């Protein structure tokens, strides 16, 4: 083994209470004891040295992220409160068809502006959760880069659904495209993104759409049935310098692992001829067979199988996490990819 | 003077339980009481005859709205209960910027598709409430048209924040858009359409963009600050032939009547230069003092000022009932344009 993994204690200054879900405000499926369960995991299997992430400052945020967005995540809940809201913040308002992309004033419509959906709550201490969690991924492949064949960014919040000025989907800095930035930013040439997520990585693909030296792979549930809906869709290959540079691979409901790795291996084969000089996957074991909230039907062993074909691609390979909300298997699913990764079976 | 009233019982079959504000589910601001209190005042001041609506099926529904979005409004709650949702009908993602304007299947999906807010919950009887207020707009329309100088529809759902296929700010159905398309429909070359409710109408800017065969205008509070937030600025005048078509004017909070006013006149010498044949006015009496939810600051009698000064246009004039949410003055404020129209100061 002696795969790294980077993990911040800051992750539980994001604790919400609410989540708007089929019309009701419930307990949030994003909760802290994820990244505990998947950390006492990393400790009971000795995986390897644990460290907590150094601060690299908005700098490398805002290669991904736009400034004006990255200032609205620090005031949001300041302003939402000073404008006398008694709930968490969720947005009720959005650039419906037909309105203009504007900017406006008001707090409600920032919220709007900068959203995608109204599950995923804003409060206290997701700023700073959400900076440490791009601070855990920005660690994992500075390890990578001076050395280390993989490391695990043990991230929490999640990244894969923020759009350069978008949160959602409980994402709210992507993690995996900043770290797929920094790659870049330090002489990497090419940089694959591979996201095996049960969801479309939507951020990701947004974000480096119109580029050919960042290539962009999705696994997911088919948008026209689950979450992201509006993208996701295999005729979605890139625009300008990046058409070809991007790949959707969708499955329906009940898709096992037999089925799911046939879409694997194109991903893989897609990777190799593209032949990048470093890999973030953008993890999430919501494809598990019990998963709350998706259609998938992997089982815990299948994320060693997992680990496994990833290792194969012999590339510097950085894992972010993404979702999985069976909180019982998450730790044995997630650590299970990192030693299917360095040999497992 | 008599003005006759048109009022549909069927309202009452829109009685949801939750409104999102503030990152709460609330009781709804839209609600029943809005419509009997105006109902009783307009009883007890005798303003005229009071009659129901007839039905004219969706046929002049459909002359504004698009069919996929006539039969989603059907089906929503159904299709929502069938899927498991425990909760009202809400929307909980939607298209985001930089995403695709594009129907997905699952109702999700087709609710995000469909809204611009989640504010504005569905369940069992809205179809058949926004049908009735539909109806109450055209039996006005008609009596208009049959030699009425005026009439009431008082008509709840709310419209004017409806697009041809999409709900939100409380309305399904462009009750207004409706009446102005009918009288087009039955050879009124020219309609104007004024929108004196606090909030700017985006759904009859929205609809009638592009023509200038229906004259647009709304007062309403700036959208920098207000619901909808993404339409209602100053320089929407219109596009193609609908250029110079459009007329927004906008206020900043605690605007009292006295300057209200002059953008009134403004909208009246708009439609005097018109020249139109019709005249239907989307009315919202949350301009009042003590409304919740808006901020301009006209008292009970300035409605009796609005009243007679739109009677002065010369018209023939259908009022829509919109928003006002004050229900303790609710009747009285807007009453006393209906009694301010028939000379009454
Ligand atoms: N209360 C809304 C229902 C559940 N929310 C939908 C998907 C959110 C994204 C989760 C994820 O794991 N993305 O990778
Ligand atoms: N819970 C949302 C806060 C208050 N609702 C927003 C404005 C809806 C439009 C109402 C209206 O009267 N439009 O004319
Ligand atoms: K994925
Ligand atoms: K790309
Ligand atoms: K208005
Ligand atoms: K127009
Ligand atoms: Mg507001
Ligand atoms: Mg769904
Ligand atoms: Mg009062
Ligand atoms: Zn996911
Ligand atoms: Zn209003």
């Amino acid at each position: 083994g002696s795969m790294k993994t980077v993990f911040s204690p800051l992750h539980s200054r994001r604790h919400v209470k609410t989540e708007l879900d089929g019309g009701l405000l419930i307990e949030p499926h994003e909760k802290p004891s994820r990244a505990e369960t998947i950390l006492a995991r990393v400790k009971d299997q000795a995986l390897g040295e644990i460290l907590e992430p150094e601060e690299f400052g908005l700098g490398p945020v805002k290669r991904v992220h736009t400034a004006d967005y990255v200032s609205f995540l620090e005031t949001c809940w300041d302003e939402w409160v000073a404008a006398g809201k008694r709930g968490e913040a969720i947005p009720t308002f959005w650039v419906g068809r037909g309105m203009r992309a504007r900017l406006p004033k008001d707090i409600d419509g920032r919220l709007g502006y900068y959203s995608l959906g109204a599950d995923t709550s804003i409060s206290d201490g997701t700023w700073e959760a959400a900076r440490a969690s791009a601070n855990v991924a920005l660690t994992a492949q500075k390890l990578v880069a001076e050395g280390e064949r993989a490391a695990f960014a043990l991230c929490r919040p999640p990244g894969h659904h923020a759009h350069a000025d978008v949160f959602g989907g409980y994402c709210f800095f992507n993690n995996a495209a900043i770290a797929a930035q920094a790659f870049r930013d330090q002489g990497y040439g090419k940089v694959a993104v591979l996201d095996v997520d049960f969801h479309h990585g939507n951020g990701t693909q947004a974000i480096f759409y119109d580029r050919s030296d960042v290539l962009t792979i999705s696994l997911h549930g088919d948008p026209d049935l689950v979450f992201p809906h509006f993208l996701g869709f295999e005729d979605e290959t890139g625009e300008g310098d990046g058409e070809a540079y991007n790949l959707n691979i969708v499955f329906p409901p009940d898709t096992p692992f037999s089925i799911w790795s046939q879409g694997l291996e194109k991903a893989c084969e897609r990777i190799r001829t593209f032949a990048p000089d470093a890999l973030v996957v953008a993890l999430g074991v919501d494809t598990f067979e019990e998963d709350p909230i998706s259609f998938f039907k992997l089982t815990s062993g299948d994320y060693l199988k997992l680990g496994k074909r990833l290792e194969q691609l012999g590339l510097p390979t950085v894992f972010t996490m993404e979702g999985g909300y069976d909180v019982d298997a998450i730790g044995v699913n997630a650590v299970n990819v990192m030693q299917g990764f360095e040999g497992k079976s």
